[PDB]
């Protein structure tokens, strides 16, 4: 009865919690140093922690849920009955392991060189050339370099990758691995409420695409931009075109009114890694939310490491449930771009630090959109011409309008940008999760998505073997992306409620929430219920209302749509890419 559920849930917090914290441990050793030993070590611990899910997983399917009165134990309960990749027999589950981690290694690995030349890795030394470089050719040597380097040699491994995890999910009762995620956020409205969101987004997307659209036939020339048609998608300043603002350059709405070179500035300071992650940890405290500990000071790898060695680096926060090691792993570049990455970072170390008390099976973000959320919002504010002016980056840029709408277009080539490419991803995987898409067609339709949703081109046509999907971290590294689309909605909204709760008057967009307690009260309200209540409580919580909502990003871009309207009238542009059949003839 209840006292024997009780019981079960005890048990398995105690247990989880040597186990957990055992493969993290094991997995960070792989991550920071990628060898056969810490490969063989790292598979070795996945099936300790098989093991342990089996177990707990097979006594907690033998509880009636729905006989149980107590919710938070029926909600454990729940949970553990979801063995995961540990439902999978034990060929199979040893078989999708090594999968997983070979998936992993080759993207981390790969490089693309220059024949008898250097070889370039993705960080820094791809995103550096598509961020910077203003050259039609250099930009597509890197891009198609990638995806020949990076995506085709993932293909091999995606169609037995797809059949594992969904052979999992179905074990487990979903009908696939993406019904699986999904689940993650209990809302079954979710597929409606993103393509509503995603529609509310389109007055400002399009009108952004055909600005930027104009702005590159301006820079690239006449015969390689076709007005009317999608954009080529190496010109977007970022590996992926997800965000849009290192071409900020090409598109200043007012270049009378010019900023200061970021980069440079942090640079001839003495900018660090570690700066980056004070200046974080700072704005943190100043809201009256916790410090992170002493130990994330010593354990954590802030920089890409210098002693000839293999490290994943794409960014990211580890809990190793404990409630005290807690560790961000990064290959952080001295810019603004990382700066913000640094702030997103430390906002996954916050959550971990708020919901430390829970039972481990709730120590999740609301939804993991909320994860995704709270480092971005601080960095919203820390973007501000306000804020960057007080760290010395920018000059005084306050007063004119001219700068006002500037800052607009710079935040909007990142936020904007986003949200189809978030969408894409999403939309993609959930197919070839559901079958829709097999490996017949993973390429023809990322490419019909991306011209659907984003508007973009491949600039070279793609052959029979590309693998463009596995090209972009997360797809081989099996991480959803549904969350990221949720965090550039609710980021917004969370923004502006803390802005008011801090007594911001005048436009959105110039709220600065340093220093308010006010604000960090209401984050750190929400952040401790963890996983322990429905989602849309903490959304309450925060924004005084339960719904996901575009009206607040709207409400911050506003200004930028009125002008956007103005401009792409007089140009005569007609937004979308009705010719969308086009793409580049050289
Ligand atoms: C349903 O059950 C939950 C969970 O209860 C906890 O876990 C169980 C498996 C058992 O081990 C229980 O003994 C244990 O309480 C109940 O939620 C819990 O309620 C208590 C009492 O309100 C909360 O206590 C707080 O604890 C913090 C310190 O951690 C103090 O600072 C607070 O002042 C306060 O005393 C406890 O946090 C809470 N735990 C969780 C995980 O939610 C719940 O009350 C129960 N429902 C009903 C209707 O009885
Ligand atoms: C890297 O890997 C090996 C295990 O393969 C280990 O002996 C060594 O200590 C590790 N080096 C670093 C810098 O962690
Ligand atoms: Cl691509
Ligand atoms: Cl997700
Ligand atoms: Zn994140």
């Amino acid at each position: 009865d209840e006292a024997e559920a009780s019981k079960f849930v005890e048990e398995y917090d105690r247990t989880s919690q040597v186990v957990w914290n055992e493969y993290a441990e094991a997995n960070w050793n792989y991550n920071t140093n990628i060898t056969t030993e810490t490969s063989k070590i790292l598979l070795q611990k996945n099936m300790q922690i098989a093991n342990h899910t089996l177990k707990y997983g097979t006594q907690a399917r033998k509880f009636d849920v729905n006989q149980l009165q107590n919710t938070t134990i029926k909600r454990i309960i729940k949970k553990v009955q979801d063995l995961e990749r540990a439902a999978l027999p034990a060929q199979e589950l040893e078989e999708y392991n090594k999968i997983l981690l070979d998936m992993e290694t080759t993207y981390s690995v790969a490089t693309v060189c220059h024949p008898n030349g250097s070889c370039l890795q993705l960080e820094p030394d791809l995103t550096n050339v598509m961020a910077t470089s203003r050259k039609y050719e250099d930009l597509l040597w890197a891009w198609e370099g990638w995806r020949d380097k990076a995506g085709r040699a993932i293909l091999q491994f995606y169609p037995k990758y797809v059949e594992l995890i969904n052979q999992a999910a179905r074990l487990n009762g979903y009908v696939d691995a993406g019904d699986s995620w999904r689940s993650m956020y209990e809302t079954p409205s979710l597929e409606q409420d993103l393509e509503r969101l995603f529609q509310e987004l389109q007055p400002l997307y399009l009108n952004l695409h055909a600005y930027v659209r104009r702005a590159l036939h301006r820079h690239y020339g006449a015969q390689h931009i076709n007005l009317e048609g999608p954009i080529p998608a190496h010109l977007l300043g970022n590996m992926w075109a997800q965000t849009w603002s290192n071409i900020y350059d090409l598109v200043v709405p007012f270049p009378s009114a010019p900023s200061m070179d970021t980069t440079e500035a942090m640079l001839k300071q003495g900018w660090t890694p570690r700066r980056m992650f004070k200046e974080a940890d700072d704005f943190f405290t100043s809201l009256g939310l916790l410090p992170v500990p002493p130990e994330f000071w010593n354990k954590s790898m802030l920089e890409k490491p210098t002693d000839g060695r293999e490290v994943v680096c794409h960014a990211s926060a580890w809990d190793f449930y404990n409630g005290k090691d807690f560790r961000i792993k990064q290959c952080t570049t001295v810019n603004l771009e990382d700066l913000v990455v640094a702030h997103h970072e430390m906002g996954h170390i916050q959550y971990f630090m708020q919901y430390k008390d829970l039972p481990v099976a709730l120590r999740e973000g609301a939804n993991p959109g909320f994860h995704e959320a709270i480092g971005d919002v601080l960095a919203l504010s820390v973007s501000t011409p306000k804020h960057l002016h007080s760290l010395n980056l920018l000059s005084s840029e306050g007063g004119s309008d001219e700068h006002d709408i500037n800052f607009l277009m710079k935040m909007a080539l990142d936020k904007i940008a986003f949200i189809p490419f978030s969408y894409l991803v999403t939309q993609w995987r959930w197919r070839v999760f559901d079958g829709s898409i097999t490996k017949e067609n993973y390429n023809q339709e990322w490419w019909s998505l991306r011209l659907k949703y984003q508007g973009l081109c491949p600039p070279v046509p793609r052959t029979q073997g590309d693998f463009d999907p596995g090209a972009k971290f997360h797809i081989p590294s099996s991480v959803p992306y549904i969350r990221y689309f949720v965090s550039f909605i609710i980021q917004f909204q969370f923004h502006e409620a803390l802005c008011q709760a801090a007594g911001h008057t005048g436009p959105l967009h110039k709220c600065d929430i340093y220093q308010s307690k006010e604000a960090g009260q209401r984050l750190a309200t929400a952040m401790k219920l963890g996983f322990s209540r429905p989602w849309p409580e903490a959304m309450q919580l925060i924004t005084g209302q339960p719904n996901m909502s575009a009206s607040a990003m709207l409400s911050y871009f506003k200004p930028l749509l009125d002008w956007l309207r103005t401009e792409n009238e007089l140009h005569g542009e007609k937004l979308g890419w009705p010719q969308y059949n086009w793409t580049p003839n050289s």
